[PDB]
């Protein structure tokens, strides 16, 4: 079962910002996602610590970023708390209709997309580089979900029947046919230093075979 939601219209009126605003600093994507598993891991720690079997999952805590130049997909690989079904459908979009509304008033008034972090929605960063976005995400306690977005107003969620991942994101960006600049190695590791040297948790650069 397949099943397809509406965005809140602010969310759509943001993705659409995203999408069709000319701005060439597009890099900025990975810091935000980057900073999104950093937080996610943040937080199955923090919990882990007064109920450890909250590790009974998986003890380690990383994140991979993972190219693949066949199916044209940079991944985004985290071990952290995950998403359960009502936070992708209903409960994250709900904080984010706050952050949405305050950064778009921010940008008319001189702020800048890379500041999207600032208002807590920069994970629609994805779209500045990505034509459609697949998420695979296991909290503990729920199923493991495919959310799917490739704009337009709607995004679909089903019950999702790959690999099972034990807990954690998965973040997989199918880049724009212009962005494959994003699986490049020596253009990841770049972004990387620039942008995310600081994150608390190893983050792998997978090389491609
Ligand atoms: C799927 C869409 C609707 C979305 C993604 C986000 C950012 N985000 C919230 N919780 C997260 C966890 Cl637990 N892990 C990671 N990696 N990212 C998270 O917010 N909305
Ligand atoms: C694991 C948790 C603490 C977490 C919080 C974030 C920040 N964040 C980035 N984009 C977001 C969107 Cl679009 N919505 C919402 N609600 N939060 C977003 O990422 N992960």
């Amino acid at each position: 079962e397949v099943e397809t939601f509406a965005f809140q219209a602010e969310i759509a009126q943001l993705m659409s910002l995203i999408i069709n605003t000319f701005y060439s600093n597009k890099e900025i994507f990975l810091r935000e996602l980057i900073s999104n598993s950093s937080d996610a891991l943040d937080k199955i720690r923090y919990e882990s610590l007064t109920d450890p079997s909250k590790l009974d999952s998986g003890k380690e805590l990383h994140i991979n970023l993972i190219p693949s130049k066949q199916d044209r997909t940079l991944t985004i690989v985290d071990t952290g708390i995950g998403m359960t079904k009502a936070d992708l459908i209903n409960n994250l979009g709900t904080i984010a209709k706050s952050g949405t509304k305050a950064f778009m008033e921010a940008l008319q008034a001189g702020a800048d997309i890379s500041m999207i972090g600032q208002f807590g929605v920069g994970f629609y960063s994805a779209y500045l580089v990505a034509e459609k976005v697949t998420v695979i995400t296991k909290h503990n306690d729920d199923e493991q979900y495919a959310w799917e977005s490739s704009a337009g107003g709607s995004f679909t969620v089903r019950t999702d029947t790959g690999e099972p991942m034990g807990r954690g994101t998965k973040v997989i960006l199918h880049l724009k046919e212009d962005q494959t600049e994003y699986l490049e190695e020596r253009r990841i590791k770049e972004i990387v230093k620039k942008h995310s040297q600081f994150i608390g948790y190893p983050i792998t650069l997978f090389v491609e075979k």
